[PDB]
């Protein structure tokens, strides 16, 4: 009998695959909860919203919905809703250098859309009775980063999102912007179909009550929350200088491990500054320490008793690169092999293949990192992730790892010749 069934969105705010595997906001909470009812998770993702409910509510479905989503009724006894867990104020996101709507009014003749399904979609509804020149767009074929994507881009003017939503993503979409709060702060809370028996709702509110206070929320509202995943570059006045300061130290470190792999010690030491910027004591919310940003399960897998050794990290790091190249497909050819090798590292292999898969499909060619890194941010676009096998991946930001790893690994070469 010992089985939760946990549905939910495949989105970045709620649950999806890195290259650890799972994780998430949603995800975690999830996890930490059917640990502390000794069963199995078995984590099941929604086409959309409308579906999500649908699942819910047939028999025999899951367990509870774990999704960000908003309370609806509390006359209506078909859904009943947990305590609630996270603090949310719905806000309009419009463009820079557009003009900002400063009320509700102002939506009418913009372009605007919101997923189909949603408390975001209700409350426009609600306005348009208000305002019967409002014209909005919905859809299940978006999550809400595509929302923002499109904003950001200027495919549409206007949406309307919850708070979080924004916290999590407003760093990868430098162009957005709140325009006003649009609704009372509220609390999400999971949701389970309704409702002759409460053994379950009753054990969800008390884990949810002694994740509050016991600071287990504020954990992870703090890991998700703003936070920046991938490093920008630095520019070369700062790279210039750390090459001077802070090189010297670890040099040694890089080119031992380059003679061990048989590998360039330049492209090592170029991952280390992206990782770190060469310092052996730097740490992530996210659970990556040391000079090579190694996992405990990586640094354990590769040999790493001591993270925060130079030169420990740095053995293992580069073990683990050159491993992940190794693995690659024999396809993929030098120097391609190599950008894939950092592709992977970053992003994991699985989104990887999906993107290889995609490319194909496209008619594009597998083994070509030029290609395949146009595929690889579509794993943030729905449309396209919920075709693949694993889903969402900020694939965007993988390319800009790459790329910034290829940067520093070329001044490097320039200042090593000849
Ligand atoms: C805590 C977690 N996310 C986080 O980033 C952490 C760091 O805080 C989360 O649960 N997020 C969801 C994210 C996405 C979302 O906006 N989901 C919808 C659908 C989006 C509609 C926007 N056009 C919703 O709010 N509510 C559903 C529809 C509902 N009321 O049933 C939420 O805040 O909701």
């Amino acid at each position: 009998e010992g089985v939760l069934r946990v549905i939910t969105r495949n989105s970045p705010a709620t649950y999806f695959q890195d290259r650890n595997g799972e994780t998430g906001f949603e995800y975690e909470l999830a996890k930490r909860f059917a640990e502390r009812l000794g069963v199995e998770l078995k984590i099941e993702t929604a086409d959309n919203l409308d579906d999500l409910y649908a699942q819910l509510s047939r028999e025999g479905g899951p367990a509870l919905a774990a999704a960000g989503l908003t309370p609806g009724r509390e006359d209506d006894a078909s859904v009943r809703y947990s305590h609630t867990y996270l603090d949310v104020t719905p806000q309009i996101i419009y463009r820079n250098g557009q003009q900002r709507p400063t009320r509700p009014e102002d939506l009418v003749g913009k372009r605007i859309m919101v997923l189909k399904g949603s408390s975001h979609a209700e409350q426009l509804a609600e306005l348009k009775k208000q305002y019967p020149e409002l014209k909005y767009e919905e859809s299940d074929a978006v999550e809400v980063v595509d929302l923002l994507r499109m904003v950001d881009v200027g495919d549409i003017d206007l949406t309307l999102v919850d708070s979080n939503e924004l916290a999590m993503n407003q760093v990868y979409f430098p162009n957005v912007r709140v325009a006003f709060d649009f609704g009372e702060a509220r609390g999400l809370a999971w949701a389970l179909p309704g409702g002759d028996d409460d053994s379950l709702m009753n054990e969800v509110n008390a884990f949810l009550d002694q994740a509050k206070k016991e600071g287990l929320l504020q954990r992870l509202k703090d890991r998700y929350y703003g936070h920046v995943d991938v490093l920008g570059y630095v520019g070369a006045y700062t790279f210039a200088q750390h090459l001077q300061q802070r090189l010297p130290r670890y040099e040694s470190h890089f080119k031992q491990s380059g003679k061990q792999k048989d590998t360039d010690w330049r492209l090592l030491a170029a991952i280390g500054y992206q990782e770190s910027l060469w310092q052996p004591g730097a740490t992530s919310k996210t659970g990556v320490r040391g000079l090579m940003m190694l996992t405990n399960r990586t640094a354990q897998a590769m040999g790493v008793s001591n993270r925060l050794d130079p030169k420990q990290s740095i053995q293992g790091g580069s073990k683990y690169f050159v491993q992940i190249r190794s693995e690659l497909p024999e396809s993929i050819k030098e120097p391609d092999r190599s950008w894939f090798a950092l592709a992977a590292y970053n992003i994991g292999g699985a989104h990887l293949e999906d993107a290889r898969k995609m490319a194909e499909k496209e008619g594009l060619n597998p083994n070509k990192w030029l290609d395949v890194k146009k595929m690889l941010p579509r794993l943030a676009q729905k449309q396209w992730y919920a075709k693949t096998r694993y889903g969402y991946a900020r694939g965007g930001e993988t390319v800009h790892f790459v790329q910034n790893v290829r940067r520093y690994y070329d001044i490097l070469t320039w200042v090593t010749q000849p």
